[PDB]
Formats: C-alpha cells, sequence, structure tokens
C-alpha cells in the first residue's frame, strides 16, 4: 500500500509550502509530487530539495490541498484536501493509507 505523511516545514508561509513528505511505498519510491489547490484545476508541480519537497506561488495558496504522487515505478495516487489553507508549522498531516 500506499502510506505518506506530510509536515510542515518552518519557512512555509501562505505562498509557500515546505514540505517534507515521507512516502512509503514497498519496493518503490516518490518520483513526483504534483499540488492542485482547492478551485483549481492544474496540477502544480513541487520541487524536491534534498529532504523536503516545496511549491511557491506569487499569490497565497489555496487549500485545502490536494496531492499528486507518481512514483518511480509509476504507480499514481492522489490524497485529497489532505492539508488546510490555515495549516501549522511543524504539525504532521496523515492521510488514511491507500491500498492498491
Ligand atoms: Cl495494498
Ligand atoms: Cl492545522
Ligand atoms: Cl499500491
Amino acid at each position: 500500500a500506499v502510506q505518506v505523511t506530510f509536515t510542515v516545514q518552518k519557512g512555509s508561509d501562505p505562498k509557500k509550502l515546505v514540505l517534507d513528505i515521507k512516502y512509503t511505498r514497498p519496493g518503490d519510491s516518490l518520483a513526483e509530487v504534483e499540488l492542485r489547490q482547492h478551485g483549481s484545476e492544474e496540477w502544480e508541480p513541487l520541487t524536491k530539495k534534498g529532504n523536503v519537497w516545496e511549491v511557491k506561488s506569487s499569490k497565497p495558496l489555496v487549500g485545502p490541498f490536494n496531492f499528486r504522487f507518481m512514483s518511480k515505478g509509476g504507480m499514481r495516487n492522489v490524497f485529497d484536501e489532505v492539508i488546510p489553507t490555515a495549516f501549522s508549522i511543524g504539525k504532521t498531516y496523515k492521510p488514511e493509507e491507500q491500498e492498491f
């Protein structure tokens, strides 16, 4: 199954999400992560910066936030409304795991 946690890192603000994403899928690993803002139709790629993933906007981000994952093995998962607009530095958001 795919298990994930998202921890909001210091440096995040209304225009910037810095996320420690811990992605667990046996024998696989994360390749891509994208954000879809609430009321938006486009997926915006997060940039991997070492231990964390980042997405910035020129305007405040609109949540709750949805995330699309693509594993190296080509497994797709979408986790919906995982982080609220009014997210909190240092808090972890942990959606239900997704069994294949
Ligand atoms: Cl499973
Ligand atoms: Cl919160
Ligand atoms: Cl799976």
